[PDB]
Parts: structure tokens; sequence; C-alpha cells
């Protein structure tokens, strides 16, 4: 979990941004449009501040 978050959090700022997530999903060839990835990100972003923090990332993966 921590390692996976670190991989996605490309700039190391303790958040996964929507742009970082689009890079993640493209890098592994997921069959999702950028817009669908944006919706995944927004639903994972419980507090709505535009960033997926580690707590949110854990709730998603669980
Ligand atoms: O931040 N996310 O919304 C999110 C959702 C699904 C994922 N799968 N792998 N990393 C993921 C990140
Ligand atoms: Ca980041
Ligand atoms: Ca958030």
């Amino acid at each position: 979990l921590r390692e996976q978050f670190r991989v996605e959090d490309k700039d190391g700022n303790g958040y996964i941004s929507a742009a970082e997530l689009r890079i993640v999903m493209t890098n592994r060839g997921e069959p999702l449009t950028d817009e669908e990835v944006d919706e995944l990100h927004r639903e994972t972003d419980i507090d709505g501040d535009g960033q997926v923090n580690y707590e949110e990332f854990v709730q998603r993966m669980t």
C-alpha cells in the first residue's frame, strides 16, 4: 500500500493528483478513458479537495 502510493505520487507531495492517476492508468494500459479515470479519482477523493491523500487511497484499495 505505502509502496503503491509512492509509485503513483510521482512528485512526492503526499497526494495523488488526477494528472498523476491518468499517468498511472496509461502506463499500465487500463481500458479507461482519461475522463473515466478522472471520475475514479473524484470518487476516491472523499473530502473533495482535488487530491487523493493516503487515507483516501487506502479506503479505495480496501
Ligand atoms: O486515486 N484513485 O482514485 C485510485 C483508484 C484506483 C487505483 N488503482 N490503483 N491505484 C489507484 C488509485
Ligand atoms: Ca503527487
Ligand atoms: Ca482529498
